[PDB]
């Protein structure tokens, strides 16, 4: 699951999130403080918060809901939370 989203992450991440930040958008990065501050309901569902802006996505950040599978979403989305608490 986790594994599984790391591989996920940084196929279709890294990119753009590498270390878990933000080339584009220098403040939007993906640390609990940001994913608290920004990410909707992330305070209630933080797994569900980050699938959603993954499936959607938003301005320069690409919706991945024909690209990727639900399953591959509800993965990198674990990742990105388990690595956001840890402190990448
Ligand atoms: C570069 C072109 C990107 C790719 C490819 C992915 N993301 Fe992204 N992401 C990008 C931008 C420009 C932004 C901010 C857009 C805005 O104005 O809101 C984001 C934002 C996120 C967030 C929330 C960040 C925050 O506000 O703290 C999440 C949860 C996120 N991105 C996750 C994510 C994942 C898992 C990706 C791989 C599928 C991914 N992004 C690709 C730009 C880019």
């Amino acid at each position: 699951d986790v594994a599984a989203g790391a591989s996920v992450f940084s196929a279709n991440c890294a990119a753009c999130h590498m270390g878990g930040r933000n080339v584009i958008v220098a403040n939007k990065t993906l640390s609990k403080s940001d994913l608290a501050k920004y990410l909707k309901g992330f305070d209630d569902d933080a797994v569900a918060a980050v699938a959603y802006q993954v499936t959607n996505g938003k301005n320069a950040m690409p919706g991945f809901n024909g690209r990727l599978s639900p399953l591959q979403i509800e993965d990198v989305a674990a990742y990105v939370v388990d690595q956001a608490e840890k402190g990448w």
